[PDB]
C-alpha cells in the first residue's frame, strides 16, 4: 500500500500537494501576523505562532526537494485565493472572530487532518518531518478555541455566519485536490472524518452545545 515515491505519477501530484501545503503554512504566517494588528496585546504570542509556520514552511519545502519534486506554487496560490480573500476582507473590516475562526479553526483542521492522513502514507524523511509539525496544530487550534471561548458571548451570530461562508469553501478545496491526495494514497472519507472531529472537538471547547454545532451543519448545507 505505501506510494511508489521516485515515480512519475507520484511526483507529479506530489508537486501541487507539497506546493499547497507551503504555500498554506506562508499564509498562515502571514493571517497570525495580521491577527496581531487587530489584537496588538496578543503580538509576542501571535509572532510565536507565525514562527512556528514558517518552520513548518521550510520542513515541507524540504519534502518536496528530498523527492526531487519542484513545487507547483502558481498552482497553490490559485488553491488558497477564494478562502485568502475572506481572511482579507474580514481582516479590513476588523472581524478578529471570522479571522480566527478562518484561521486558527478551519485551517489548521484542514491542517491536521492532511497531516494525520499522510503520516502512514509518508516517505520516511517526509514522515519525521509531518509528526514534527503535528503537536503546533494543535498548539495552533488552542490559541484560537481560547479566544473565541473567551470572546464567545459578543460574537456567536458573526461565528455561524463566518462558518456558513467558510466552510463550503473548505469542502470545495478538498473536492479539487482529492484526484493527487488519492494518488498520495490519502483516503478522501479519512480527510473529512479527521476534520470534522477536530473542528467539532474545537466549536465544544469553545462552548457551543449540540444543538448549537448541528446548527452550524445546517447553515453550511443551505
Ligand atoms: C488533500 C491534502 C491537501 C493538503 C492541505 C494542507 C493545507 C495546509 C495547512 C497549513 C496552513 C495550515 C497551518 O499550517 O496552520
Ligand atoms: C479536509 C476536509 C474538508 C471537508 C470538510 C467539509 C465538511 C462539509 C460540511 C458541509 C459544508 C459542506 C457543504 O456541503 O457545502
Ligand atoms: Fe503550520
Ligand atoms: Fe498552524
Amino acid at each position: 500500500a505505501l506510494p511508489d515515491f521516485t515515480s512519475d505519477r507520484y511526483k507529479d501530484a506530489y508537486s501541487r500537494i507539497n506546493a499547497i501545503v507551503i504555500e498554506g503554512e506562508q499564509e498562515a504566517h502571514d493571517n497570525y501576523i495580521a491577527i496581531g494588528t487587530l489584537l496588538p496585546d496578543h503580538v509576542e504570542e501571535l509572532k510565536r505562532l507565525a514562527k512556528m509556520e514558517m518552520r513548518h514552511k521550510k520542513g515541507f519545502t524540504a519534502c518536496g526537494k528530498n523527492l526531487g519534486v519542484e513545487a507547483d506554487m502558481d498552482f497553490a496560490r490559485e488553491f488558497f485565493a477564494p478562502l485568502r480573500d475572506n481572511f482579507q476582507t474580514a481582516l479590513g473590516q476588523g472581524k478578529t472572530p471570522t479571522c480566527l475562526l478562518i484561521q486558527a479553526l478551519l485551517i489548521e483542521a484542514f491542517a491536521i487532518s492532511a497531516y494525520h492522513t499522510y503520516i502512514p502514507v509518508s516517505d520516511p524523511f517526509a514522515r519525521k518531518i509531518t509528526e514534527g509539525v503535528v503537536k503546533d496544530e494543535y498548539t495552533h487550534l488552542n490559541y484560537g478555541e481560547a479566544w473565541l471561548k473567551a470572546n464567545l458571548e459578543s460574537c456567536r451570530e458573526e461565528l455561524l455566519e463566518a462558518n456558513r461562508e467558510n466552510l463550503p469553501l473548505i469542502r470545495r478545496m478538498l473536492d479539487q485536490v482529492a484526484g493527487d491526495a488519492a494518488v498520495l494514497q490519502m483516503d478522501k472519507e479519512d480527510l473529512i472524518e479527521d476534520f470534522l472531529i477536530a473542528y467539532q472537538e474545537s466549536l465544544t471547547e469553545i462552548g457551543f452545545n449540540t444543538r448549537e454545532i448541528t446548527r452550524m451543519a445546517a447553515a453550511a448545507l443551505v
